């Protein structure tokens, strides 16, 4: 869907920006600094679910640019491992949210965050 | 969810960027220049549905900035009219996509695009 590689870069960066907001805005809730409204979090995690599937299609071959390492391309099976583990942790977060279980939400939130960071540490330029 | 007004600006601009890609990537299909796969379009319109709800919460009071006119704030009931008409046209696009009806998809796509443009013409800086 991208006329030039730059358009893929702008897409994936925008998708990432939205995931960071929908993930990070839950920080006060999982820390207990903001109230836990199970319906609010269920709805927010549904948005994050949708967003979480979007970046990966915007790293097609030859879309080197942005802060994307060429190893995304030179080490591709491993990159797919990191995005599928991340998406699998998003499924677990959805399950915790859908269950209305705050302790499980805390734990699942942390697993997601660790997956974000593991991919960045390997595949995102400093 | 925004620590400073700039963060709301960056969010709404990123949401807009993603809607432009998910809307605009259908142009070749509605023109007949790319094949029409009803399931592909249904899935894409579901993504656009989700995205289409996101910008509006990132124009809270005092989030003047970006290319957002202060009339979004000084003429607020009218801005809400333009975002609800747009969201209502997204419902019609969803219905056309879910029905697998290409002629209806063409027509609904055009109505959505006109709603985007009408809001920009009134409320987006040049
Ligand atoms: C690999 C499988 C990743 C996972 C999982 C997550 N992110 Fe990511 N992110 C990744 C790359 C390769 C890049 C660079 C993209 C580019 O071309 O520049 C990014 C970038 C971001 C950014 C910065 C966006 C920008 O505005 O430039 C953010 C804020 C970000 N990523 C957040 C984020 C979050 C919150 C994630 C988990 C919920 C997450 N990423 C996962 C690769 C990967
Ligand atoms: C008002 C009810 C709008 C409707 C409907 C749509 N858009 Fe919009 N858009 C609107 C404003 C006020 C702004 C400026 C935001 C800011 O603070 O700068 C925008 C911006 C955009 C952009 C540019 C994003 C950027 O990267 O800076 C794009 C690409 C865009 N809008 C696209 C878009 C599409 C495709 C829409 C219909 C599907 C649409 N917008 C509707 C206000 C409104
Ligand atoms: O909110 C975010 O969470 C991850 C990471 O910081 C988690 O460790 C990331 O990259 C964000 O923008
Ligand atoms: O794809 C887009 O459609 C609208 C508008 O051009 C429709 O007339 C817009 O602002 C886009 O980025």
């Amino acid at each position: 869907q991208f006329a030039k590689p730059e358009d893929a870069v702008k897409y994936r960066q925008s998708a990432a920006t939205l995931m960071a907001s929908h993930f990070g805005r839950m920080t006060p809730v999982v820390k207990g600094q903001a109230p836990y409204d199970a319906a609010q979090i269920k709805a927010n995690v549904e948005v994050l679910k949708t967003l979480s599937a979007l970046p990966w299609a915007a790293f097609g071959p030859g879309t080197e640019g942005g802060d994307a390492r060429p190893e995304i391309w030179s080490d591709a099976a491993s990159f797919k491992q990191k995005q599928q583990a991340f998406q699998d942790n998003i499924v677990k977060l959805s399950a915790a949210a859908d269950a209305g279980d705050l302790d499980k939400l805390r734990a699942a939130f942390g697993d997601v965050g660790a997956s974000c960071k593991a991919c960045h540490d390997a595949y995102r330029k400093k």
